[PDB]
């Protein structure tokens, strides 16, 4: 089974430019060397080109409507074609804008799949709860099933047909949700795994507790959308919206090891990476570094160790 | 059932003055405004006017046993006038000598109220036993019915009266006990988590261990002192008397959002704020803003996320 | 019981020197007249004179191969001479080349002894396996049973024979194993507990498991190589090797005091703090305060506090 890198170099999720430039940022790092170090092969699909679109006016409040709707309809239609080629697809961020896209193509192919949204934020504000216009904080909203209808058609996403159900999805990290967002999960009865619950459970018995919640009644594909301001900024500073109190480095590789050993992994996205952000250059090293010890923590890599 | 904030910027408990200005810096941070921003109803009855006591010389060892006594007598005298009135009770600390008239005045009301003491020390010497004789680290020893005639009448208490007994109170976050403390705890058997405790069997199995403890027989009013140096001096710098390897962020947070789903929170104090003892201004906001987090924690705010 | 403390001023288990500056930063933050503050009663040793040896060619890759197969072989009749006087060893690094030493010796007075080897290395590279020449990562490869006679011998160890079993020794902390010590552990089926189960299964009940896997079957002495970049770099900064993702300071006391409440340590290490390795003077001061309250917890000082 190989891998297959996928560069999203978005930032119309949200204000903050530069958060396209993780995907590069990232491949400095060396990332993808690193993982042809791993049982994997590994091929790279560079980065998509992203048309931006002129009169993009906001859809009532979200704000580059048409630029987001455009460009995550070409990141389903490429990620389709590898998972359509039994590929496990990386897609490096941008913001999480992308998600919508990546989880979309990804489930047209593997249609069972259920997700891993490691984040300090739900992401689940639809076009009407958000109250910053910001898409980047509203991909699961489009994705879920049970919300298909509960917002207008925002103009660039009518491509777009919700994959999962509030049942296939589990949050981990959450600590900055808002009252629509919670409604929406309490409601809708959503699994998550907000800080408090690491803080009861411990890591080691929140990813038992989140397989066996999601892979308990059939094995099958994981998609884990690792959003890097899920841990504590003290780790990843440079990203958009650091929230205090997060994931620690251990417990943020403990997910991903994980992970890697249920076998499943079939998608993988690593977003807000913003290389323009830390308070020093080190921060964003330190943001980057972290990043791409967690993609290849997904692929094989142990703290134990490791031997061919 | 409303929220009543008291102010005690009190210093005579300890050397440093500068604790005093705990209540403003809490209030600068905007406390009053946020816990509105909650179910409760929110009154500030201001800070109380404490009147400094000219000839004020060391019952033995002890300090300003005088101002303490009468300061603290005050305070009893109001906290019992909230309580029983119905209204929880919030008191801002100046340093933790101020305990003694809390948990007065409320177990005037509520003489079956329990007691948590989050705490880097037990605060348990007596005039006997304290090395310093600053009274800020002896208020539980003035409370304690056992401990009762087991030394000298100090000068400004006479007014007290033992409220609870060994068995009402858990402490949670030791690491800085004193040979006398220590005795004091293991001969009297007082409840305690420790640190080594917090680190065998996790903050989520200790709240577990410390309601079963206390409320396991009946539910009962909570009173919770909440001491700032609970938590490690990464998070509380701002403090007179900081020990490392202290409780974390989310740790002290996860604390009080399990006292608030108790539902019973009678009072509560937040001490040993000291606006003037960071290392830069950035260690008093963090101090600040972390002691606003855990007090509105206290009442309703959840990491989870929250809506109306 | 008495308490013996051994100097090991050593460095030619590595490149670096400055770690023989340990003994003498441990004894200038004062670790003598702490541990006589214990209910140990403590004799000084001081530090061994190693003679350097001056034509020391690499043996194929092995550095210094006689300047540390001579100065180990010295601590060895040391430590035997105390364990055989009945007190426990204290050896203060150096590097952890003298490890194999201080197990030596220690072997021959209570050869049933188990070994706790809390490091992020295994330090089981043999002569053949090591990728740089380095013996501060070889020495469990010199001790175990299993390995006689894997790698050819190595000039100044022939006074060296496999004094313990992959069954008498347990792992705590790696995060930093390579190819061939991966595959010596999971062949030899040492047990380990690296990073990742720590966070599966927290610092208690890794002690716990720690202490029923070596001590289940019969009580015997216990030997612990505490190798100061076992703790996380923001603990122990000023070492040769460091790995980010450790152990903090609360489970690294924990395991210590765990180990002194079990009542059988019989051996202790304290390596690879080297005096002149931090970025500023306090992340040495740092990395030596710590040291030494790791040794003090092994002898008796408890977080939740101490009497007479
Ligand atoms: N609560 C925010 C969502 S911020 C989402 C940030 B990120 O995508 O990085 O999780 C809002 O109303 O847009
Ligand atoms: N062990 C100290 C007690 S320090 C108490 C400080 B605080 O009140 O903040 O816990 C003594 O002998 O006064
Ligand atoms: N993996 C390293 C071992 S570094 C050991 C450092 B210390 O002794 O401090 O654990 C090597 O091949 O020498
Ligand atoms: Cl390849
Ligand atoms: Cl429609
Ligand atoms: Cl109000
Ligand atoms: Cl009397
Ligand atoms: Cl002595
Ligand atoms: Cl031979
Ligand atoms: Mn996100
Ligand atoms: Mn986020
Ligand atoms: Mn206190
Ligand atoms: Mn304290
Ligand atoms: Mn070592
Ligand atoms: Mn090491």
């Amino acid at each position: 089974k190989p891998i297959e890198i996928i560069g999203a170099p978005f930032s119309k999720g949200q204000p903050r430019g530069g958060v396209e430039k993780g995907p590069a940022a990232l491949r400095k790092a060396g990332l993808v060397e690193k993982l042809k170090e791993t049982e994997y092969n590994v091929r790279d699909h560079g980065d998509l080109a992203f048309v931006d679109v002129p009169n993009d006016s906001p859809f009532q409040i979200v704000k580059n409507p048409r630029s987001v709707g455009k460009a995550n309809e070409q990141l389903a239609a490429v990620v389709a074609e590898t998972q359509k080629n039994g590929t496990i697809s990386v897609v490096l961020g941008g913001d999480e804008s992308m998600a919508i896209g990546s989880i979309s193509g990804h489930a047209r192919v593997h249609p069972d799949l259920c997700v891993i949204w490691v984040d300090a934020h739900t992401d689940i504000n639809t076009p009407l709860t958000t109250s910053s216009g910001n898409l980047h904080g509203q991909p699961v909203a489009f994705l879920l099933k049970e919300l298909k209808g509960k917002f207008p058609d925002v103009p660039g996403f009518s491509w777009v047909t919700p994959c999962i159900s509030a049942k296939d999805i589990v949050y981990i990290g959450l600590r900055d949700v808002d009252p629509g967002e919670h409604y929406i999960i309490k409601t809708l009865g959503i699994k998550y795994f907000s800080m408090t619950e690491v803080d009861k459970l411990g890591i080691g018995k929140v990813m038992e507790e989140t397989f066996s919640y999601l892979l308990g009644r059939k094995k099958r594909p994981i998609h884990l959308s690792f959003d890097v301001d899920g841990l504590d900024p003290v780790f990843t500073p440079a990203t958009g919206t650091p929230v205090v109190g997060g994931l620690s480095y251990r417990e943020g590789l403990y997910i991903t090891e994980e992970i890697y050993k249920t076998g499943l992994l079939s998608g993988l996205d690593i977003m807000e990476v913003n290389p323009t952000l830390g308070k020093t250059p080190e921060e964003v090293t330190r943001t980057v570094n972290t990043a791409v010890a967690l993609t290849l923590s997904c692929f094989g890599t142990k703290r134990e160790g490791n031997h061919k």
